Parts: structure tokens; C-alpha cells; sequence
């Protein structure tokens, strides 16, 4: 019976999109059975710390790559699933992403990760490089 606070998760989503905002990541978490905004920041390293072993969550992160005239904004939708989270949870969570993709309309790529080493900034960017264009 998972649902989501669209009206609220959309504000966060838009906050990471808007360039002049400084916010580069917003999390979406389970607040019972209703998915809602978690934390957000300007520092990517602070996001990795939201991804503990007993939590599962969703994220929308703006990655900047290249430089000068080659600068491009790579958005990524991420589903962090704690290694120490239930078994039904992991699968039930993969179900709810559908519900999350209703607000989080476009992203160059999506991830289902449970090993922080995968959130390593330069590795995740490498991965966004091998991807391509948005997702409507």
C-alpha cells in the first residue's frame, strides 16, 4: 500500500534541477507507507553518508562533468538499499521506484546500489559518461 507525497517530492526534485540553487541532491525516504523528502545538500560527500547499512532510500543527484564549454549536467536517480535491510524490503523497494519515477521525470541514468564503493564520485560519473541522454 505504498504511496508518495507528490506535491512534496516534486518540490525537492525541482530544487535539484534549478541551477542557481546550490542543492545538488535530495533524498526521498519511507515515512511509514508514504514516500517523502529526506535530506538534501550542496556536498555530494554528505549524500554518501545518508546511505547507511540499515537504511533504504531514493535519491536524485545532479552531477556536473567536463569543464568550460564541455560542461554538462548529468542527473541520476538512485535507489540505495542497505545491506542490512529485509529481503521483502529490497524487492518491495524496487516496486516503489515506479511510484518515485512519477515525480522524478528525467535522469540520464538510474541505479540500484547497496555498496557505497559504487557511490564513489568519480566511479559514478564514469558510469554516467557511459550512459547518455535523459529519461522521459
Amino acid at each position: 500500500a505504498t504511496k508518495i507525497d507528490k506535491e512534496a517530492c516534486r518540490a525537492a526534485y525541482n530544487l535539484v534541477r534549478d541551477d542557481g540553487s546550490a542543492v545538488i541532491w535530495v533524498t526521498f525516504k519511507y515515512d511509514g507507507s508514504t514516500i517523502v523528502p529526506g535530506e538534501q545538500g550542496a556536498e555530494y560527500q554528505h549524500f554518501i553518508q545518508q546511505c547507511t547499512d540499515d537504511v533504504r532510500l531514493f535519491a536524485f543527484v545532479r552531477f556536473t562533468t567536463g569543464d568550460a564549454m564541455s560542461k554538462r549536467s548529468k542527473f541520476a536517480l538512485i535507489t540505495w538499499i542497505g545491506e542490512n535491510v529485509s529481503g521483502l524490503q529490497r524487492a518491495k523497494t524496487g516496486t516503489d521506484k515506479t511510484l518515485v519515477k512519477e515525480v522524478v521525470q528525467n535522469f540520464a541514468k538510474e541505479f540500484v546500489i547497496s555498496d557505497r564503493k559504487e557511490l564513489e564520485e568519480d566511479f559514478i560519473k564514469s558510469e554516467l559518461k557511459k550512459a547518455g541522454g535523459a529519461n522521459y
